[PDB]
């Protein structure tokens, strides 16, 4: 865990492996990616940084007790689930903010 | 760099230490506040966490390859500040996104 600046990666996730396949019908597992990746002091264009983000990566190359900016999720978007409540009764909800579609600094 | 639940710290950020007055005139600092703290498994309720970062911390309690959810800021608001543009115009305007309010993961 470490490398270059904060980007998306790849991550598959199946709900067997996690033990969530119990409760969820469908699918079986969904790409979900993940962000990761530094919070550069010079900060990169491209990367988002909220103004918070840019302060605190500004006082950190000048006092590093303070942390630099995380690599979050900062775009997601939904996928469909069909899985059964406490109840046992079939349900098809639209679970938000399930998948990465772009990281930033925050 | 290293504690606790995911949780908002004091930080008050003088505008001179990282060599922003020479062209914000005012204030002349700011409380920012950051956020840190790792965030758990078990998933503490007070502490919020989008399903993805649920997701994530669940992952990584089953495959450490993978990083667990990050404590960065969820709740953040404005503070006016009063300076000078590259024209050395006085503006004073609202900038978003400078408080920490709140913390999560993410």
């Amino acid at each position: 865990r470490l490398k270059s600046s904060c980007k998306r990666h790849p991550l598959y996730v199946d709900f067997s492996d996690v033990g969530w396949n119990d409760w969820i019908v469908a699918p079986p597992g969904y790409h979900a990616f993940y962000c990761h990746g530094e919070c550069p002091f010079p900060l990169a264009d491209h990367l988002n940084s909220t103004n918070h983000a840019i302060v605190q990566t500004l006082v950190n190359s000048v006092n590093s007790k303070i942390p630099k900016a995380c690599c979050v999720p900062t775009e997601l978007s939904a996928i469909s689930m069909l899985y059964l409540d406490e109840n046992e009764k079939v349900v098809l909800k639209n679970y938000q903010d399930m998948v990465v579609e772009g990281c930033g600094c925050r």
